[PDB]
């Protein structure tokens, strides 16, 4: 009676929320750049999850303390009648860290509170994280980061999607926003009612990966193309097909 | 005009090639302990590999050099008739390392091999690492180690396949071989040549994770679960239907 067309259930009350914690500028003592553009990302974001049925709460430069709390809220609150979660960090990062505005977070931890102990009523649900970080360096510019961030997985049913992969570097334009965040916008707009979501990334993937870096402005910017990847730990197909309103 | 159902073209001559590099035993002055049922994993790999059209290539416990060796043969031929490339890694491992018999080689520099700039017949091909590997802790009993190989993605059009995820447990029947391999090979065996190969692992993760871990011989073995995952840098939609 195995099926090999399994789709996780979305037929619950809501979809679930999704969490953006957006970081553009950061504590003066950890001399980190601004990260001009990643408004757009947020808001390109908030409006394809809101269409598929989210309920996106925004946080913008959340401090340590600040962003512990929120997310600790949200992994104790009831999620019993939503379909999944998702958590999406538009940030600096290095290794298995995310930074807030005033230090730097380990991914495990935030990720941790979501996984089959900690948090039951999302047991056999999806867990989506996108992770939009880099390493921060030091009208409408192409600002260009090396990878920094483990592509790392994260238990049952966590799907982990990063903007680029180790070796590759992490593109954003300061008015349209990172070229990882439009592409997944983009796809999300067109596909994402429909398509099931691994094969909308591999979408993502194909769209970002084609982005021509031979003739740039700046000639240090040329030859750094951009690959992202995605670590499923998925164990059904995952669709955001339209609820009943 | 963008079309987001498009496959990878696998209609050249060849499927293409399929590596294992069996591990079993290790040199004596590394300590790590004999992998038995390994050979159980290669010849099942070996059979559903050999049924998708791949030319299946094995090893038994090369030393690093011989490994580097043979690798770096492979990756220097040309792939330019072929569809695709398969590599498969059956030993202990350590964060971005594999053993060979004798010594840890740096799995970036194995797929290193492959990326577009160094083996340009394999350019916007699927290249595909399947990794059962973790720690070496010091008649069908099931043996069970610790995740400790960082799953690591590697470049455009590369599929990296781990048998388990950092916090999990990998476990290998000493007759039967290891739940990954045998799932992967049930699968591989009943859908390979229909289904897509990312839709096939997300079968493999099911299988594997359902496997129940409360009621074991050994008490020491009750709850430590195994969840493989996949990090996928592939492009497009990557099938196995019958060559013509
Ligand atoms: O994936 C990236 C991305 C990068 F930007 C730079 C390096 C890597 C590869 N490292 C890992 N990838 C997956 C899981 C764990 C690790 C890891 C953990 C601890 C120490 C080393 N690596």
């Amino acid at each position: 009676m195995f099926d090999p067309a399994e789709k996780y259930k979305m037929d619950h009350r809501r979809r679930g929320i999704a969490l953006i914690f957006n970081h553009e500028r950061f504590f003066w003592h950890l001399t980190l750049p601004e990260r001009r553009g990643t408004c757009a990302d947020r808001d390109n974001l908030t409006r394809r999850f809101s269409d598929l049925g989210f309920e996106v709460k925004c946080f913008n430069d959340l401090k340590a303390e600040e962003l512990l709390l929120k997310i600790h809220e949200v992994s104790t609150v009831s999620h019993a009648d939503a379909d999944c979660f998702v958590c999406v960090f538009l940030s600096h990062g290095e290794g298995n860290h995310i930074y807030a505005y005033d230090a730097k977070i380990e991914i495990q931890t935030l990720t941790g509170l979501f996984k089959g102990d900690k948090c039951h009523s999302l047991v056999g649900k999806p867990k989506i994280f996108i992770i939009q970080a880099a390493r921060g360096n030091q009208t409408n510019i192409t600002e260009v980061d090396a990878a920094s961030v483990y592509t790392l997985p994260a238990g049952a049913d966590f799907l982990m999607c990063y903007s680029v992969a180790e070796g590759y570097y992490s593109h954003r334009e300061t008015v349209n926003g990172s070229w990882y965040i439009q592409d997944l916008c983009e796809m999300l707009g067109k596909y994402g009612s429909s398509l099931e979501f691994t094969e909308l990334l591999t979408l993502v993937n194909r769209k970002v990966s084609q982005r021509r870096v031979d003739f740039c402005k700046d000639p240090s910017a040329i030859g750094k193309k951009q690959v992202p990847c995605f670590a499923s730990m998925l164990t059904k197909k995952l669709h955001f097909f339209p609820k009943s309103n």
